[PDB]
């Protein structure tokens, strides 16, 4: 029962073969769930579950560099069900961060930041409630 929002330290930044394991259960009548992937101020990897976009559910994912964000790339593809439990998984890959929930391949986007190393934190946020964040070296 982790409080959220939730910061997990990612010790000398992320690295290809890193495992980032997420879970919790959505919230009835959720809106919305963010991991935030930071370099600094600026978000290397923004993953984030939308429940009622013009009554679609969609997950946007995005760069904020200098405080602005770039160009989005959308996934209509969208597993999480409120009310339900849930597992993310992250695995650090040399061009991607490559995304599965509930043990199925969910999506890939590209580094736009490269100095990998530096992503020290991760940020989760939104409608969940949250059993645990963790990695190891796989
Ligand atoms: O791109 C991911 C980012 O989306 C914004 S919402 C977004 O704001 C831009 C201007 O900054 C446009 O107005 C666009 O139509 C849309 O409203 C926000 O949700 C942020 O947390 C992040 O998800
Ligand atoms: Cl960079």
């Amino acid at each position: 029962p982790l409080i959220v929002p939730y910061n997990l330290p990612l010790p000398g930044g992320v690295v290809p073969r890193m495992l980032i394991t997420i879970l919790g259960t959505v919230k009835p009548n959720a809106n919305r769930i963010a991991l935030d992937f930071q370099r600094g101020n600026d978000v290397a990897f923004h993953f984030n579950p939308r429940f009622n976009e013009n009554n679609r559910r969609v997950i946007v994912c995005n760069t904020k560099l200098d405080n602005n964000w770039g160009r989005e790339e959308r996934q209509s593809v969208f597993p999480f069900e409120s009310g339900k439990p849930f597992k993310i998984q992250v695995l650090v890959e040399p061009d991607h961060f490559k995304v599965a929930v509930n043990d199925a391949h969910l999506l890939q986007y590209n580094h736009r930041v490269k100095k990998l190393n530096e992503i020290s934190k991760l940020g989760i946020s939104g409608d969940i409630d949250l059993t645990s964040a963790s990695y190891t070296m796989i």
